[PDB]
């Protein structure tokens, strides 16, 4: 499928991204997106 | 509560979005949100 | 690391939010975004 699946997800706030590790070609590619994070 | 939890995680390289799959209702409810998607 | 690990992840259809629970720090800081919520 063109979807593939996230093996390990974790969010930064420095950069204020999360990155989700994917299962996908030779393991080294991440989807990452901008994020808020704070403390609640 | 109005937050629901994910069930599945997978994102898409080709439409550059992540999409969650959630436990909600008939189970067909997903949430779905753009990305950057790279190789390291 | 800067990156920490998600513990819980959850999304609302009504504040078109996702929420990631974070391991860091007391425990009380989540990464937020928004997102899209659809019935597929
Ligand atoms: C003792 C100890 O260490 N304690 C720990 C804390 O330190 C730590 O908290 C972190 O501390 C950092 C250092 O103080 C601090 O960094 C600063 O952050 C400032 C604010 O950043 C916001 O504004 C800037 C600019 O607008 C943005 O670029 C940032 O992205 C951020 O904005 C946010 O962006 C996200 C993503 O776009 C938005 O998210 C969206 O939200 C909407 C809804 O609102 C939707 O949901 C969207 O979907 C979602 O994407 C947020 O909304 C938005 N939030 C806001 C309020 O806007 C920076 O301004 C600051 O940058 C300056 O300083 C650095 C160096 O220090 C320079 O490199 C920068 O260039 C910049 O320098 C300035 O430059 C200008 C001009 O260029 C100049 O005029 C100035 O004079 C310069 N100033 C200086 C000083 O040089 C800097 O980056 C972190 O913000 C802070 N993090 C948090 C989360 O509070 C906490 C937390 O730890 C972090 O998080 C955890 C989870 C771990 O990952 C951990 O490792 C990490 O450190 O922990 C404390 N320890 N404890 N417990
Ligand atoms: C052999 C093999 O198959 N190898 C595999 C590779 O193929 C595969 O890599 C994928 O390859 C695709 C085909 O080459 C390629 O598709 C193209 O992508 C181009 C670039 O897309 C970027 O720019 C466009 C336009 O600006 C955007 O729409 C895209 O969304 C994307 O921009 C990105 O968008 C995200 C989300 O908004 C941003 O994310 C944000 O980032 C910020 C920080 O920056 C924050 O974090 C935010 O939170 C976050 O959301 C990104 O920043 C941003 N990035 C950039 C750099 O801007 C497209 O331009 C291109 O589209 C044209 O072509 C298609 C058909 O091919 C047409 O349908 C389109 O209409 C378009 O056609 C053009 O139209 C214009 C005018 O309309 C016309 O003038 C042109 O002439 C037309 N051209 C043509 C050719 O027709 C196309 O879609 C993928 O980009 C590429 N993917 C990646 C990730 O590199 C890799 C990877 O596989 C993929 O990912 C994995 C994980 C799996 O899912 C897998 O299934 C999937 O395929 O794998 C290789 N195999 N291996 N190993
Ligand atoms: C019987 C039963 O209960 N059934 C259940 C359903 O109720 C439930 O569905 C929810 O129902 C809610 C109530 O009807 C409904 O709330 C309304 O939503 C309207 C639409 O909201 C969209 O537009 C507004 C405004 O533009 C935005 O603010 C919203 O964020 C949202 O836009 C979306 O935003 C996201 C995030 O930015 C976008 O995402 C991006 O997408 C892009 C691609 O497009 C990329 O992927 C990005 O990465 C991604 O981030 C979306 O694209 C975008 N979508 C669209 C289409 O734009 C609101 O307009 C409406 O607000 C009005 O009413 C409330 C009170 O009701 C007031 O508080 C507000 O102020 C506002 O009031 C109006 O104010 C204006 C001026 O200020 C005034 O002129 C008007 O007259 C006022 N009107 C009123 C009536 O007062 C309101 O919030 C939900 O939308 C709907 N949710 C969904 C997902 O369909 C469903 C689903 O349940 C929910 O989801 C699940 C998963 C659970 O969490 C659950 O708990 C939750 O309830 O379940 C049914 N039950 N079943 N099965």
């Amino acid at each position: 499928m063109a979807p593939v699946p996230v093996t390990k997800l974790v969010c930064d706030g420095d950069t204020y991204k999360c990155t989700a590790y994917l299962d996908f070609g030779d393991g080294r590619w991440v989807a990452q997106w901008d994020t808020n994070v704070f403390h609640t």
